[PDB]
């Protein structure tokens, strides 16, 4: 899992 | 889960 | 922004 | 499942 | 901002 | 899976 | 689990 | 952006 | 920023 | 895990 807004 | 509003 | 596998 | 309203 | 994975 | 908005 | 409101 | 093999 | 391979 | 907002 990978969460970013960027 | 994740959340976030961004 | 709401992500889940279940 | 995944939402976003953006 | 909220994780978790159960 | 993948998302993104951009 | 992990919470931010940054 | 979220990523996740599940 | 999130990363877990949970 | 690792979280960071930067």
């Amino acid at each position: 899992l990978v969460h970013s807004s960027n």
